[PDB]
DNA sequence: AGGCCGGCGTGA
DNA sequence: GCCGGCGTGA
């Protein structure tokens, strides 16, 4: 899967702290998630050229080219181009922000198809942290699920009852049931 | 396959009895059925049309010996259907009829994963009868999708802005996009 | 059934 | 009327 430069102006809506994170060759490094719209979709938002941060909150709008697209999100990198245009902007539709920031019910996330990649809000009801992997038993009013979290998202600080916003997590079935995988640029935030 | 834990439900719908055809090329007779717990409600292929009073919806009803598959029930003719006593009655909470009715949205569909049986009511868009085959483009404000309909699902007559309702579709991926084909118990209702 | 690879018809 | 050969299907 290859690059496309056709340019794209977007608006940023969200983005998270910067955090670490461990690629397979185990270099350290770190990058930040954001969310983007048009006046007609949202994306999801890798940003890994972690020098533009001060783009990513302000100004809210950008114009991105040569960034990856895949798993229906984009990747900004080091070679990927972001710039401003001005102060100069534009409103996007509530419909699209409401999805962006939209969290799936479980039951409807145990009937999707494995390999997807889920973001959302999620409330703890449970929690063992093994040596290398924690498995958060997450809630709502429709069913529960496991997400197994490893490297920056093992471990981490929470009780239960406490929320989870997790991002970037890699949807897996078993038994015929969803589970949420932490992989190498996912992210758990509390609140 | 077989469940002998009988189940005590309440009947939300039936559908008439409708024409299929086997693969073994046998014409029969069956009809779709919504039915409803305390708990959650189920979606009921019933193959033996004899019961079709028994499912007329006036009387809270004992199911035993049927398949369990795919989420949904089959009842059939090796499965026995009596009705229950004073006492086992019961209503249905605003919740759970809600919920029975509810349709999901497109843009979500085509994240589900390939295999799963969906019903729902769509707004149709765009049609186009070929010989064998009907392509019924569905729409709503998320997205648009195919339903491919043979047998007894082919040719059927509706305009654009009809809302069909769907029965028993299987969810199917083909070069990374979703379809929603019919199948042998799969029907389609026109409102 | 984990996800992945390997075996048929369709159409070369 | 060929197989492979890739996303699908268990």
């Amino acid at each position: 899967n290859v690059l496309q430069k056709r340019p794209v102006i977007v608006k940023v809506l969200s983005t998270t702290k910067p955090f670490e994170y461990e690629t397979p060759e185990m270099e350290k490094k770190i990058m930040f998630h954001a969310t983007v719209a048009t006046q007609t979709q949202f994306f999801h938002v890798k940003v890994l050229n972690t020098s533009l941060k001060e783009k990513f909150n302000g100004k809210k709008i950008i114009i991105i080219s040569d960034y990856l697209e895949y798993d229906s999100l984009l990747e900004v990198n080091e070679e990927s181009t972001v710039s401003e245009a001005g102060p100069q902007t534009f409103e996007v539709p509530n419909k699209i922000i409401n999805r962006a920031k939209e969290t799936l019910k479980i039951d409807i996330l145990h009937k999707q198809a494995s390999g997807n990649i889920v973001y959302g809000v999620f409330m703890l009801h449970k929690k063992t942290v093994n040596q290398k992997t924690t498995i958060y038993e997450i809630q709502d009013d429709r069913g529960k699920m496991d997400v197994v979290g490893t490297g920056q998202c093992h471990n981490i600080p929470c009780e239960e009852g406490d929320k989870l916003q997790l991002f970037c997590f890699r949807l897996r079935k078993k038994n015929q049931m969803s589970k949420l995988i932490s992989e190498m640029h996912s992210f758990i935030q509390i609140k």
